[PDB]
């Protein structure tokens, strides 16, 4: 069996930079609307025996890529596909993990009971919300993690990262705050609402490093550099897998004081960075092809949580 | 066990009709959207041990519609209801029913999958675009028909039906016109193209009557509309059970020679009604209220089949 | 359909509890071992077309007591059980619900699986250390809260409840914490560890009172009181709803400066209580009382979630 | 994809005895015990892509064992081994296999389908109590028997052996002591209890060999045997695939007339074997290894069921 | 049959208390006046097959509530509910059990046959002035007791309770302060009038609990007051289940020695309190609330005799 990729319409360019790095040419298939706006595919090529990997974020009209993404799995699973991964870079629904107190759906269930059903043998993602979610497949799930590129660009765009503080938003993902710390060997300092928010850590006169796994509409984040503003930090910085940056999102950013909002390209970013100046994006697709060339290969996947290839 | 009917928001107005002919309000639900358009649900009244239906049609953004129903389904599951219907008037990508010759998905296949991944116990539909989609379910699925008001629409409303003629517009469909006839005692007259068409039956001086499950693009009902007006009908009517209109179809009927347009509401209907004059609704709420109070009841459902309730 | 109780031999105490409180007697099983040490069990009374619950908690021999779950739950099945639910008060491996970066088992999961296959149809269990357990289930689970229970302890035993202070031990259960305080209308300082612990909000003078889902070795919790002491806390109290109290638990809270180390009845206490005089129970069984008569009933379980029955 | 062998905690020594005969080492795995008794399991080398066997015996703490084999299975299927077999020499609950008239669990089918949802892709065990239980699973099971290696044991150990007599202890078991005389050319004495006990053919100044598929209490064995020394047996000896030697078992043997108890290792005898001189151990290890390495590449299983390798 | 809870004019707050208790909203019910003074009721939703619980007081104008009462039950029993339950917490004339050596009514069996004939299946009352008034229906009658509040608020607010006594006011109802000293195991001192009192059972420098079914013109309560005051007792406090407070009552409570004068609020006590600092009220909903809870769903009502729920 041989490797092949396929794009979904929400990450073209994504998918390009991944059959790229993998020496491919992306598989021939048709991703448009009937009349009626419901999802047409077409494989335009045999998959019969081979390894396919769809490309697809949960971004843009989350529901349609969704769709398109179950539709596509659908038509390699029946066309004889030796086995199809949905590489899924940010899973959508992946807020909705729980219940809680109320009655609402546990929407990620739902949405990894489509994905199984619909034939993936396999799923790759980057930065569950919750790693929990990988729990809610039968079939394996690889969570990459963005870490090393995340150690990578602040090593060498941070010129006082020795000195730095990184610092968690919301008290929920402390975890990556502390292992991104732990790898840089600095101080991380904390923070978490009570309309205030308190803080530890010594910030003053440093730079301090917001650390999440996805700003949406920014209320997190911008709450939590007022805060490290107040207490005196030079400048401050955050740093995110997902850049979903919906709503008023772009407007809070362009009025807060971050020196710069870096995301990964799990989520396209140009229409956004052209009404942002201070967004700048890391590529993660090296992580991606190695992850899918490894699984093809039967290489260890775990070796690129704390390896930039 | 009570009946608690739900609405997607699909088709608030067809859902509220239901409603009022069972002698019952709407279950309190919110079904908005994320600031990332992510569909939320908030079921707002407790459904544990509840004959639960979920009332939504496969129309207007339809992949949006179809996760809100599945996630409304997934949510009333695990919140105990005793059972779950979904009540899709008009079952999307029925029209994908299968591959024929291309490297297609089944897209009704996989809609059906995730009905019943979902959770959902029992389907209530109507005029399904192909019957043997009943056999791509597992679970019971009632395939109501909209003929028993069709005819009762061509009684009351075409003077001179005694001679009539019933015309399908492609092979595919003639059973349904065949059914219509029988039961009016009338010729069913045919047509299918070879850009040309081929008509069968006395058409001259008389009313044609074309009747199909679906108009979406309206392509076929007009090519078969000229082909009939070629051959000296004096009226020409168009009945349908689901009235899609998407594309140019709103123009195409506005410059045809359609007496009428008449189709149900599976699908609403007053938006298009606005820019097209010849089209008219026939209500089918009270079969739908009927079917699921029958199921409800442990009553014959097939009744329903040849009987206006 | 009638409620028949069974008891697991985890917790005998806790099910005759339940059972006087719901006006019934435990029903008859024979639950035992073979010389081999296989579990045996032996349903005495029908339970044809009968509601049957059966409890057994996550605690002391815990493979032992899965399994004797898992064997009860099989039997009750396939002897016509009309509808079977498992009563677990605190579920086994639930601290197993992740990867993360190891090569290692979503032991909760595999649980899930397990329950499931076995043949329940229903999951009732108190304050699961993840929630998101909850998407591990197709079947619907009830996650109840020692939360109302802990309320009223705190209000009936501590008389300067107005003026303490609700402390997180561990900033990934803070969530409780905040819920208990908006409860009470107090502040919620914070602690974590950096082998060294800081501390958020104001405890001198003061009663500090950690909440936490479990105390197991009671590292945890010692770590946060002596913190909680150095910054000149009056006494300091930790409420817990499982106290599983492994290994060196039982020493180390006897030689802490606990005033008091409260914890539900869903594990057995007493052994426990005979070696630590500071320890005090919280009994949760009207709570599970009332969870098992409200969904026999069609009742709202979620009410409980607020209020004391 | 390439074999690997993981022993879990039951039977080291056979699984090491085994990975010797395939030529491989043991797979690093971690496999102990949480303070609060909960099993830890994890996998100390990426086993993506490969083969994995998993040895574990249903023996000694059965309800831990049972555990730890599925908690393995389970972090290796989401670990993306290709494939995943179970290696049970002595399958545990395999005497629960039926109800008959009580309202018992049917354990041996719960067994089944736990290490189905588990993720084992094939089951190999040996001598099955009843090989109906390879239908309580849909993967493939391969029960192999000690047939040979019995065999072989009688003709380099018993002088007499072309006089002597094969008797099954319960009538149950019968078939495997016919097949054993007709390989030997021997007559096939009966023993069946009416407490007393029935025996049909000549035994006296011959040897007797009883043979069955377990001793667990020796209650069986040593009925027969006394029946058999009532008929003037010169020597009576037992020969058993499972060991289990539960209870009252080795005093029973140490005061009963066997001249030899030969079991295989298919359960640790060491233990035993210090208390009881009389106990000596059959090495089936050869036969799973080359079942393992059969199944590996595409094999013969079944031409083990008449050859010793 | 669903719980249907309807209101009448007496007691709206009370009903409304009910029915949030049982998770329920009151039933739409007009309950007016005509022009004439002449009782107007409406059912606003259908009852035919339900279970109609209808909440009335014997108290305000208690000839117009008790017509009230009886044209709602005629209402609803002709509109064919499936059973129709007064919900009486005070009946109205129960004062008036016997004649005894008059020429007068038993207005209390004239009630209870009007009750009947209305079509009442079903009676649950609190504290009836006489048990015996059971007797006076055929249906059957519920008759709730206030005593396991009373007890909990004895506990929860007399600081000396240990040490206290309950007072009987007459000798007729010592039955009830015998049954409260023995669950509080406390002497029962007793009262009765000769314009003098006679008292047994030291009081001096105790607490002492008058205990009495109700309070009217409060005569009854002050005179024994006043004697336990000569008996030097440290405090007095009066404790009734029903607080009618009709006549000059306010004005004796306020110029007599009372410590607390609690009554349950089977009568609705906020215009009265505003006149009455020394009035506390035990809130009783949840015990008539259960009580309708156990009688829909055929479970024990005595078990609420020594429960609080
Ligand atoms: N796409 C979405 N956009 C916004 N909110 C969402 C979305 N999906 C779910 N939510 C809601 O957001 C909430 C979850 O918030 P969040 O993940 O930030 O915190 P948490 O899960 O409570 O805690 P934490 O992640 O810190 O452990 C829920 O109320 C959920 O319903
Ligand atoms: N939503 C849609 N809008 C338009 N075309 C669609 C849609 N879904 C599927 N199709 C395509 O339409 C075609 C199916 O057409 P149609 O149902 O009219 O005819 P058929 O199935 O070939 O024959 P018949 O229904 O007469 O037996 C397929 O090529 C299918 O891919
Ligand atoms: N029974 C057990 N006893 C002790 N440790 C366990 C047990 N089961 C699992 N663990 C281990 O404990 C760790 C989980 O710890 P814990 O739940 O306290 O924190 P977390 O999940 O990392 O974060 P948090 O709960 O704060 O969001 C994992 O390494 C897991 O393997
Ligand atoms: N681990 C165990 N130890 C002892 N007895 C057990 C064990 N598991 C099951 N049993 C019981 O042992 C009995 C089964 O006995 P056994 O297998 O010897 O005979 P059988 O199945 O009736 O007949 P046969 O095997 O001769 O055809 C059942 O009553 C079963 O409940
Ligand atoms: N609503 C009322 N208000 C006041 N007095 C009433 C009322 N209804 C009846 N009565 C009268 O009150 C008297 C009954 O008094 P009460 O119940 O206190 O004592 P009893 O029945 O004689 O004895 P006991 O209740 O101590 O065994 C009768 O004379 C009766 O006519
Ligand atoms: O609230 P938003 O800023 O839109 O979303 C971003 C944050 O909200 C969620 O908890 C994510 O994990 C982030 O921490
Ligand atoms: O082609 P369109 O007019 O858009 O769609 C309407 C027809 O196309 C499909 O076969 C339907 O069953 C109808 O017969
Ligand atoms: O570490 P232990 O004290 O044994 O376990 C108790 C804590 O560890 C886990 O995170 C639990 O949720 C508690 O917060
Ligand atoms: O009764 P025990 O001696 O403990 O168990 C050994 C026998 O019991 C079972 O039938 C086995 O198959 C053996 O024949
Ligand atoms: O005389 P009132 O104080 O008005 O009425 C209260 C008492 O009178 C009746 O016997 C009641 O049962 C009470 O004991
Ligand atoms: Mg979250
Ligand atoms: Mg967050
Ligand atoms: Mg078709
Ligand atoms: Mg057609
Ligand atoms: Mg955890
Ligand atoms: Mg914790
Ligand atoms: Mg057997
Ligand atoms: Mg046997
Ligand atoms: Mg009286
Ligand atoms: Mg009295």
């Amino acid at each position: 069996p041989n490797i092949k990729i396929f794009s979904g319409s929400s990450h073209q360019d994504l998918s390009q930079k991944i059959a790229d790095r993998l020496g491919l040419e992306l598989g021939k298939v048709v991703t448009k609307k009937f009349s009626n706006q419901e999802t047409c595919v077409e494989i335009g090529e045999s998959v019969r025996g081979e390894d396919v990997y769809i490309v697809q974020s949960g971004c843009g009209e989350i529901n349609d890529n969704l769709m398109e993404l179950l539709i596509m799995i659908n038509a390699c699973k029946i066309a004889s596909a030796s086995r199809v991964t949905a590489v899924i870079p940010c899973f959508p629904y992946a807020r909705q993990d729980k219940k809680d107190k109320s009655r609402a759906p546990i929407s990620a269930k739902l949405v990894a009971n489509m994905l199984s059903v619909a034939g993936a043998d396999h799923i790759i993602t980057m930065d569950l919300h919750a790693s929990q979610i990988q729990g809610f497949f039968d079939i394996p799930v690889d969570n990459l993690y963005a870490e090393p590129a995340v150690l990578k660009w602040i090593r060498e765009n941070i010129s006082e990262w020795r000195n730095c503080t990184i610092v968690s938003p919301d008290a929920g993902g402390a975890k990556r705050v502390t292992s991104i710390a732990d790898r840089l060997n600095v101080d991380f300092a904390l923070i978490h609402k009570e309309d205030r928010m308190v803080l530890v850590g010594d910030v003053k006169d440093r730079v301090a490093i917001l650390v999440d796994d996805m700003a949406d509409t920014c209320g997190t984040i911008c709450h939590a550099a007022d805060k490290l503003l107040s207490a005196g930090a030079t400048r401050v910085y955050a740093i995110l897998t997902h850049g979903i940056f919906s709503g008023p999102a772009i407007s809070r950013i362009n009025n807060a004081c971050f020196e710069a909002v870096v995301v990964t390209n799990t989520i396209p970013q140009e229409d956004k960075m052209k009404h942002c100046s201070k967004i700048q994006v890391i590529d993660i697709s090296m992580i991606l092809a190695e992850a899918i060339r490894r699984t093809h290969n039967g290489e260890s996947v775990s070796y690129l949580f704390s390896h930039v290839p």
